[PDB]
């Protein structure tokens, strides 16, 4: 397969691209946007003034398959036409089953059809437009439709590897407490399935609090009906309803890792606001909270991907990353802050803004993916290391001091938007990316005075290599008391290589 | 003649040009402007960027038959070739006796022989620069000229057909009680003609209030002079006069009808508030007050047609548009809301803004043209059906809800300035033209439940064929919950197709 | 001679220039610009822009003779070569001994010479940077250098006629109540010239009442000594000073009119404001209070021509145009309703305004002297008529009524900025130009009713051919209520023909 | 040598290059600006547009020795060749042992030998990012590279003279009352040396007041150790710090005399306020205070050169310029204000902004570089007569009166920004450069009254030859009551030939 998921000597999952590391700097299309291929083909030329290296588009069963057994390969044939034309990767959002809890994308066949694909019923028993996680007849149908499209990769892309990954439905769940169809009912009063409670037992210590609190508050039993294990409440509502939308999508990436396994993720509506019970936001989705079901239930389904829209940028990439969970952000906002924190700080997959396509002319942003591509064999080899940092004002904040070996680092923000990262790759070498702030070097040893020995701002040019565009000194170092990480002019992010020397 | 006007199933008349049904997506030059070749010429390429399909453009007797029995076909013959050469039909206007009821386009010799042409006279009585509805010398030159007009007419466009119809006279009427020169005076005495009373008599539930009421006040005499069918009164003034300018003005067309039938309409100046008497607008115009009079009257007058400058615009194309009277527009605002209102509410035949030459470059205006040719086949299609509506927000207005077979739609606006149009094209299918509304589909019978099945984005190709844009969903339908009419973005008004479904 | 002031029938004075009346639609140049042909070339593109048929430009007496019998043609060649190539006539300014009062363009060698040329003394006793006008070395060198200027016109311009006009020294006199020289205290002593007497016997009741009044009340001698004849005050200083100027640039005239007689004028600093004694102005210079000495101690200056930059341009002009005194006007501000007034309320000769070479691009002021160009064969043949007149509103004006043969006309202003002429062509004819005013016509006699009978809007080519642009009606007239001057529109004034009626 | 340093005729030194008197119209480069040819050589074009002849550009030891005895020739050879080819001279900064009083700039391997090259302590005893002045060390390494650099610009250059001169180190000091490293406390202790003593003796009554005035007040010795001679104190600390630095730098700058001797400066941060003591501003640096010491140590340095950013622009160079020291600013703000000033006034060498490559398209800068550069010849003729002055108006001036010769000349500023110059070419001839300024021309003796006889505009041309773009007359000088440096109007400095006259 021509894309991998690979973990590093510091336990860092790598995206293995065509036998080298990757990180998708990316860009989601508006959701509409890749359903001709006349309107897709007017965005490419936008889209690469921007810098992406990758595109997120979607395919929609109802277009895929418009008649049961009918395949349409039009649009994924145009799309990574396009996509090899302009020099981008794809990852396929698969608009099946459910997108934004919804069954909107299911063919005109399968919407028409609510005997034999039965929908989610509210508590006061009406039928929604959402085809219920409990009817193995939609579970069978989603399957075997994105079995064929992946298979179609395959046949089409299994040489360049064009795409480079995959996402299953798109924000899955219920505005609802849970199913109130009969199947959903039946379910609810099931044994608990064991392979849940042997991952709890495994990784007790481990577990989301949300999910232990609930186990340990019921008595941690080994065995039992939901309402046994869980207790009878929203939560135990929620794992298991959860625990379902995770199987019936497991099965459907089953089918493709079969043929063409590709690294494959799930992304989630977040919790919007901490007080949320399931079901203000999609109950049964990958949220935080419900990590450990879903890994439990899921193992065909590599990434748990938070859409992050909210301010609290650093809170909610923490709370989804974990030693089971690379960051993979398919869906966030316009803002290279984002980027270079998610990529320092946390050795993020992909960072990937929501209609990219809106976006073009963002020069500070193009301009960012420009350093940060050059930046992508650094970040590579440092991700999962302590030698490697972002840097993100948020408000209210002043400074940021952290130790790098011999060094101490304070770093100290000149403007509200100030943003980048930092790399140690010596003992007396450092990378700073970024702008609007400015690093002070000291000894960690008091017995020692630290300082910066040199600074050079540059680039790596197309081979890869270091080219120096200055030497800074004098008043663009203040004597070398400080590096000002002011940028590039034309200000976006610049590159700065500093050594060090401790006498 | 390659024009006409033909009833369709619906009961709805529809003008048919060169074999196919036709809407005149036109505007009216300023009223100088087609004095000469030189200042109309300049004005072609200005036109065309408003994607009219047909111009209104004045022929002035003062210029057409500058000596009495010579005629000058310089500006009808440059005006014909201009059109042809940029892709235009014409709707002539012949400014003859009466033009905003003055006498102001006569030619020379006609002002100068008040003897041979008598002018109205006030109460005062003073001789106006109006020659008076009661000269029968008047009435014989104008109809000889507008007839040689239509002569020439044919006998240079006969097979071509840029002349699709014909305006006699403009605006006509005095501001005045009555006529006060002695033939006017001895007119009011005269016996009510017949063909009137038994006009009256034959559509009386049907005739407007203002007529029947006063007429029924009168005891509903079948004979008597003017003021004892209708009583001594400004009432009775006014339908004399009223009478009198149809029968002048039929007479011309008549002439005109008897060697070239075109499409004929009368505009009128309209009563510009509710209180005003005949004579504060244009005492013998056809404002719809008079109607009956005007349709008893002149037979060979096909459309009495309002110039519309007044905000009130649905209530006034509401008042004029009647089974015998299609509505017809041939001086507005320019304004696209009213022009989807006119021609998806009321059918309407012609929609032309004034002045139009001025509003080049009026981009929206523009694409809303070029949308409604789009259009054009489909709306015929519909004329006279419950199947085809307008949309159009006024102030204070929120929503509209209609029924359209099996659904109802709930059409809410999203801005102030919100317009289009709606087609029934199937029994699950419609077409939605327009900006800045949506529309929710729900079932008419409350045992099922009705949604938007599938949404598209497109237009009609120079071919009259169908080609879709996008697929809208996701974001851009909310999941199918609502048809966002957002406008095609350069805003402007979109088509999209609709598909429903009931379960 | 190829220029030449010729009376027509109504009494009028006419510039004919290469055997036809013309007419100055002039600009003079700021001081400087012809001290170099550098600096003159790089104006004339300028000029052209804004439709200039004449250039008024100074020649300086320190360039011209630059050493005593030394003369240099240089610039006068350079400016005459540049017309020629560039369109323009010339009228030439000649800063000899005097302009703006002062000597500061007098030779080096004029200068420095105090005892052969003297100077002005102040009541302080101290000599200024003035020559005398009581000088005869002066009055000498000056005359002998502004022939030499002349024959060399002639020389080169007797075929062309590129130079039309003369102007003598600019804006002579003192700022003081009298030379205190010792030549002109003994002046002063001197029996009053007989031609000064005799000119005020013959020419008494038309006299200016600013020298009757003196005269009358010192009794009206025909002889004695001017404290006599005027009393011992200003006035009499003024007088004697006033006829020493007129005398010495007579003498100067003299000699160029004996070899190449050319329209000459002199031209004036204006009295400020109405209490202004002499010496507040320039005392001695031809303002119009003392028009009637320099008529009679002049006849070789064919003019006395007001420098205008005061608001009160209605009633200046007004004071300046006499029978024996044409309106010409070297110096004025760049206002175009100023040149309108002058040309059509007073058949001036010349209008122009300062420092023209700063105004390109004054596009108002470019088109207004194109409509001009095109009107000067009609204002030619109506100068001196009560058939022409000017438009000119003024702040607190709001209407202007005149009568016109059989037509009264009310012209009503529609914005602050509202100008142009009217010439009656023929009985029932008019040419009206300009902006932002309306017509009226009514009847002289009251037993008839006038009205506009046609109104066309237009220009005339190049070949002096009217072309209409339009035939104005309905909006364009309010239905021939009223000529609406609205001007050309690209606003700048336009050209109506308007014919009218009686019945 | 192609660049040396000459006394003219009054006393003043003048620079000359190539053979030819030579004023730097410069500008200095941002410290980092030549660290790489790529970013020195985008900068060429800018500095073009400046009109500058001469640019300001340092050459780092850390890269031109980046390891002992190795040499790299890059950066010297790249600046050399692209001011050839773009018609600029070069000042070279040699930043080495200091840079703004820090080492900053010293090369890897000098830092990281700390025991060979100690550093300054302070009175806490902590070692700075500062080598001492004490260590002879650094002081023979520092020359060895200063001469290398020399000779190698002897060997590429000695022909063309690119190079005119040399600035060894940059801004030299200490941030401290004194050095307390263990050399420093026993240099303090030591004699003071003779060649000071002697100095002072020989200049008493023209050394500093600051020197004087301590000297004094310990009894004016003429032997014993610094605090004996010059008591202890603040003072004494600063005169023994300077001496220190001024004997270190001669050291390095004879080395380089010997083999290529050009003009050579040292440069100080200025005592930015009044009350300042030595270590608030760089403790050792040739500010005007120690001015006496730097001249008894350094011979081979020629002159002491401000780097003025301060408003109080002529009090400091007038007390930076004396006898034994030319006026030479290398560092100054982008104000042409200023540059007249320091030619006119003080006959400078050069006046140069900080950050130049900054201010390209500062037009005003641009223009006023050209007149000067016109007026290189004159100003080079007249530097240290008193026939020449320069014009600066500062916040609350209004006039300024100087005698020239048989004339007072009244300088009257028309606007806040008024500047130019004024040399006296004749007895009765005058240049005036400059802009918003009026000049009057009176008589010295009062029995004669004196007047501008004639006035031109122009320019010099590219041979060096005077041409008028015109005579100013009348309006332009008022009639030759007053000079109007109006400027050269695209405004900016204009140049202006005045003749004057008595009589
Ligand atoms: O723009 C809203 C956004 O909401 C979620 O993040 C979805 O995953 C996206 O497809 C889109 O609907
Ligand atoms: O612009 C005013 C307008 O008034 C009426 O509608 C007339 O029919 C038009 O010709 C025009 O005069
Ligand atoms: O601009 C002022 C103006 O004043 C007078 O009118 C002069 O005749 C002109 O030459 C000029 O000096």
């Amino acid at each position: 397969v021509p894309s991998r998921l690979v973990k590093n000597e510091h336990g860092s999952w790598q995206l293995i691209v065509n036998g080298k590391p990757f990180i998708m700097l990316a860009g989601e299309l508006h959701n509409s946007s890749a359903s001709t291929t006349e309107y897709l083909n007017s965005l490419w030329t936008s889209l690469k003034t921007l810098n992406l290296n990758t595109v997120l588009a979607p395919i929609a069963w109802e277009q895929f398959e418009p008649q049961e057994g009918i395949f349409d390969y039009t649009l994924i044939n145009n799309m990574i036409d396009g996509a090899r034309k302009n020099g981008f990767k794809l990852s396929i959002l698969w608009f099946g089953s459910w997108k934004n809890g919804e069954s909107s994308y299911a063919p005109t066949w399968v919407k028409e059809d609510t005997k034999r694909f039965f929908r989610v019923k509210s508590v006061e028993g009406k039928e929604i437009e959402t085809i219920s996680p409990f009817c193995e007849n939609a579970m069978k149908a989603d399957a075997k439709a994105f079995k064929t499209l992946v298979e179609h990769i395959k046949k089409v892309d299994q040489a360049t590897g064009t795409v480079i990954a995959l996402q299953p439905e798109n924000e899955v769940g219920i505005f609802q407490g849970m199913d109130y169809s009969k199947a959903s009912l039946a379910a609810y009063e099931q044994e608990v399935p064991q392979a849940l409670i042997q991952y709890m037992k495994k990784n007790r210590k481990n577990l989301r609090k949300e999910l232990l609190s609930v186990w340990e508050e019921n008595g941690a039993r080994t065995s039992g009906a939901w309402k046994t294990v869980f207790g009878d409440n929203a939560w135990s509502k929620s794992f298991y309803t959860t625990w379902q939308y995770a199987t019936y999508i497991d099965f459907i990436s089953a089918g493709a890792k079969e043929i063409y396994p590709l690294p494959t993720f799930c992304n989630c509506w977040l919790v919007q606001k901490p007080d949320d019970m399931p079901g203000v936001y999609p109950n049964g989705g990958p949220v935080s909270r419900v990590m450990d079901i879903w890994k439990a239930a899921a193992p065909h389904i590599d990434v748990l991907a938070p859409d992050i829209y909210l301010s609290d940028f650093k809170n909610i990439v923490a709370d989804y990353h974990r030693a089971d969970n690379p960051l993979l952000i398919p869906e966030a906002v316009m803002k290279p802050a984002n980027a270079f924190w998610a990529f320092g700080e946390h050795s993020a997959l992909c960072y990937s803004p929501f209609g990219i396509e809106d976006g073009a002319d963002n020069f500070v942003f193009a301009q960012s993916y420009k350093v940060l591509n050059e930046l992508i064999p650094l970040i590579s080899e440092h991700q999962g290391s302590d030698r490697m940092i972002g840097v993100m004002k948020m408000p209210g904040e002043s400074e940021r001091t952290v130790t790098m070996g011999d060094y101490q680092l304070c770093i100290k923000y000149d403007a509200e938007d100030a943003y980048g990262l930092i790399i140690q790759t010596g003992k007396n070498e450092f990378v700073v990316a970024g702008i609007n702030f400015k690093v002070y070097f000291t000894s960690t040893d008091k017995k020692k005075t630290g300082y910066i020995k040199q600074v050079w701002e540059g680039g790596y040019d197309t081979d890869g290599e270091w080219k120096a565009t200055r030497l800074l000194n004098g008043d663009e170092t203040y004597h070398n008391a400080v590096l000002i990480a002011k940028g590039r002019r034309t200000w976006s992010p610049g590159i700065y290589r500093v050594t060090t020397y401790l006498r």
